[PDB]
DNA sequence: CGCATGACCTTTTCGG
DNA sequence: CCGAAAAGGTCATGCG
C-alpha cells in the first residue's frame, strides 16, 4: 500500500517514484498526448485511491510534485521501445506578515539614545537574532502550503532563508531617514547603539532600508517578496517541485495584483545586494567566533554559515 | 458509441 | 542461462 500519488497498492517504481499502475498509466499517456487540463476548483482537489479519476489537471499535478519525471517518458529516436535501455493567498501572505510584527503605534523607547557615548551589548544583539527566530518560523508555516511539506524540507527552507528575512524584515518596517532601526518585539535602537554588535554591517542595513522604502512598496508586495525569499529551490529539498510549484503560485499571486491597482522588478533587481548584504552578516559572525572573547551560540553560528548552498 | 481507465502482458538490460 | 526491475503494448470494462 505505497502508491506516492493515490495511496493503491505500488510493487515497483515507475518514472522515478513509487506509484500504482494506474497513476503509471495515466502519466504515460498525459505526456505522450502534452495533454493539458481543468481545475473546476482552487487547484486542491482530494486524489486518494477512489477520489483520483476526477479532478484530472489535479491528479498530475500530484503525480509531478511527489518527483515523477516527464523526462523518464520515451520520444523520438526512443519512441515505442521497451525494457531497460544500454548506458485568497495574497490576503494569508499580509495576514501572515502583520501578526508577526509589532504594533508600530506601540513600539519600546526604553533604551532608545541618538548619541550613545561591552560583552553586554553583544549578547543583546545575540538575544534580538534568536528572539526573530521564533517569529519567522511561526511566519512561514502561514505561507499556505509550507506546513504541507516534509519537516525536513520546512527545515531546510527556513535555515537557507532565516537571515536573508530577517534583515528584509528589520528594512522595511524600521526608519532610516532618522537612524533608527525597530525589532520584532518592538524595541528601538539608533544605528550608533548598534554598532557595538552588529560591526559596520549595520550601515549597509540601513543604506539598503533607504533604498527600500524610497520604492514605496504596498504591503500585498512585500508580502510576496517576503514568501518568494523562503520558499526557493534549494539543495537537499527532497520534494523540489512541490516547492517549485508553491513558488510559481505566490509569483503569478504578485503579478495579478501589479497589472491590477499599480496599472499594467527595480526591487529584484536589488535581490542581489540583498545577498551580499546577508555575506557581510556571516563575515561578522567569523569575526566574533575567531576573537573567542564573547562566542555566538552554535544555533547563530550555524544559521549564519547557512545562507550559502 | 468513442474514449479513458488499469490489470496484466512482452520486451530489454544487467550480473551471478 | 534466468530472475529482477522497469520501460511500452494490449485490450476488457465503465462512463456519459
Ligand atoms: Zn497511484
Ligand atoms: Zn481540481
Amino acid at each position: 500500500g505505497l502508491c506516492a500519488v493515490c495511496g493503491d497498492n505500488a510493487a515497483c517504481q515507475h518514472y522515478g517514484v513509487r506509484t500504482c499502475e494506474g497513476c503509471k498509466g495515466f502519466f504515460k499517456r498525459t505526456v505522450q498526448k502534452n495533454a493539458k487540463y481543468v481545475c473546476l476548483a482552487n487547484k486542491n482537489c482530494p486524489v486518494d485511491k477512489r477520489r483520483r479519476n476526477r479532478c484530472q489537471y489535479c491528479r498530475f499535478q500530484k503525480c509531478l510534485a511527489v518527483g515523477m519525471v516527464k523526462e523518464v517518458v520515451r520520444t523520438d529516436s526512443l519512441k515505442g521501445r521497451r525494457g531497460r535501455l544500454p548506458s485568497s493567498l495574497i490576503s494569508a501572505l499580509v495576514r501572515a506578515h502583520v501578526d508577526s510584527n509589532p504594533a508600530m503605534t506601540s513600539l519600546d523607547y526604553s533604551r532608545f539614545q541618538a548619541n550613545p557615548d561591552d560583552t553586554q551589548h553583544i549578547q543583546q544583539f545575540y538575544d534580538l537574532l534568536t528572539g526573530s527566530m521564533e517569529i519567522i518560523r511561526g511566519w512561514a508555516e502561514k505561507i499556505p502550503g509550507f506546513a504541507d511539506l516534509p519537516k525536513a524540507d520546512q527545515d531546510l527552507l527556513f535555515e537557507s532563508a532565516f537571515l536573508e528575512l530577517f534583515v528584509l524584515r528589520l528594512a522595511y518596517r524600521s526608519n532610516p531617514v532618522e537612524g533608527k532601526l525597530i525589532f520584532c518585539n518592538g524595541v528601538v535602537l539608533h544605528r550608533l547603539q548598534c554598532v557595538r554588535g552588529f560591526g559596520e554591517w549595520i550601515d549597509s542595513i540601513v543604506e539598503f532600508s533607504s533604498n527600500l522604502q524610497n520604492m514605496n512598496i504596498d504591503i500585498s508586495a512585500f508580502s510576496c517578496i517576503a514568501a518568494l525569499a523562503m520558499v526557493t529551490e534549494r539543495h537537499g529539498l527532497k520534494e523540489p517541485k512541490r516547492v517549485e510549484e508553491l513558488q510559481n503560485k505566490i509569483v503569478n499571486c504578485l503579478k495579478d495584483h501589479v497589472t491590477f491597482n499599480n496599472g499594467g522588478s527595480k526591487l529584484l533587481g536589488k535581490l542581489p545586494e540583498l545577498r551580499t548584504l546577508c555575506t557581510q552578516g556571516l563575515q561578522r559572525i567569523f569575526y566574533l567566533k575567531l576573537e573567542d572573547l564573547v562566542p555566538p551560540p552554535a544555533i547563530i553560528d550555524k544559521l549564519f554559515l547557512d545562507t550559502l548552498p
